């Protein structure tokens, strides 16, 4: 395992209402030439919390994929999760702050391996509930991973869904509509997910364009506070949505549309929407 003392704290990385990313170096030797990991811990430990971050490290550790953030080990006193540490940090940074050297055709090859990262997930009945271009973390120019799991939950055998109710805030712009009313979580409201992050990819991070902004507006930035949720549900239930992109190609937002389907049945898989989009990437190329 890693030993607290040799865990050099370098910077933060993420943040939230019960958890933090740090940028660290692990240094045993302290000669400075151990590596610099990523680590995180909950921002607030609760038996209840830390239950859960004890399940999302099993989680993490039992995947093993190229799209998938590395598990480097845990470290023990306070848990924390020791992860590789993807130099680009979040697509949702990187690609707002560098996207004049991001065209669509690499939109794309982030979305295929987003997907593949997803497809993945299924095969294990794992469903992420968070999906986000926050959470997807970026290796290098050309390959991006899902870098978060803290609401990753493992469908019942009998089940194909998930109900889970957590306390506190849920980005609930992300959310399908049955996981707003019900609180059905599955592979299908990943998708749903997935489609806001195409949408995100696609908007390039403009930030008046938010999945969060786009909806207020609809619902009407007058807007209470409880209530917001149920506006949320009756705008999609009368198919409102988020508008296409600015220079997003027909065919893009129609993935997207597809995502965005309130029959829960009728949402495409995470393999044909690989399939449709690499097809679309070779039909760019030549
Ligand atoms: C510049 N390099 C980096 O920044 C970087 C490097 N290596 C990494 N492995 C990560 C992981 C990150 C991350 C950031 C937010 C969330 S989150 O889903 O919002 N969850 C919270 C905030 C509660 C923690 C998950 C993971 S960033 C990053």
């Amino acid at each position: 395992q890693f030993e607290e003392r040799h865990l050099k704290f370098l910077q933060q990385l993420g943040k939230g209402n019960f958890g933090s990313v740090e940028m660290c170096r692990y240094d045993p030797l302290q000669d400075n030439t151990g590596e610099v990991v990523a680590v995180k811990k909950l921002q607030h430990s609760t038996e209840e919390h830390l239950r859960d971050f004890e399940r999302e490290i099993e989680i993490l550790k039992s995947l093993q994929h190229d799209n998938i953030v590395k598990y480097k080990g845990v470290c023990y006193s306070n848990l924390k999760l020791i992860m590789e540490y993807l130099p680009y940090g979040s697509l949702r940074d990187y690609l707002q702050k560098h996207k004049e050297r991001i065209d669509h055709i690499k939109l794309l090859q982030y979305t295929s391996q987003i997907c593949k990262g997803m497809e993945y997930l299924g095969t294990k009945r794992y469903i992420h509930r968070d999906l986000a271009t926050r959470n997807i973390l970026v290796e290098n120019e050309n390959r991006v991973k899902i870098g978060d799991f803290g609401l990753t939950k493992v469908l019942p055998q009998d089940k194909e869904y998930y109900k889970v109710k957590e306390p506190g805030e849920s980005p609930i712009f992300w959310y399908a509509p049955e996981s707003l009313t019900e609180s059905k979580f599955s592979v299908a409201s990943d998708v749903w997910s997935f489609g806001v992050v195409l949408y995100e990819l696609f908007t390039y991070i403009e930030k008046s364009k938010s999945p969060p902004a786009e909806f207020m507006r609809m619902i009407g930035n007058d807007k209470q506070g409880q209530m917001i949720v149920f506006h949320l549900i009756e705008l999609l239930k009368n198919n409102g949505r988020l508008p296409r992109p600015d220079g997003c190609p027909d065919e893009i937002y129609m993935i997207m549309t597809e995502c965005w389907n309130n029959n829960v049945n009728q949402r495409p898989s995470f393999r044909d929407l690989a399939l449709r989009v690499d097809q679309i990437r070779d039909n760019m190329a030549g």
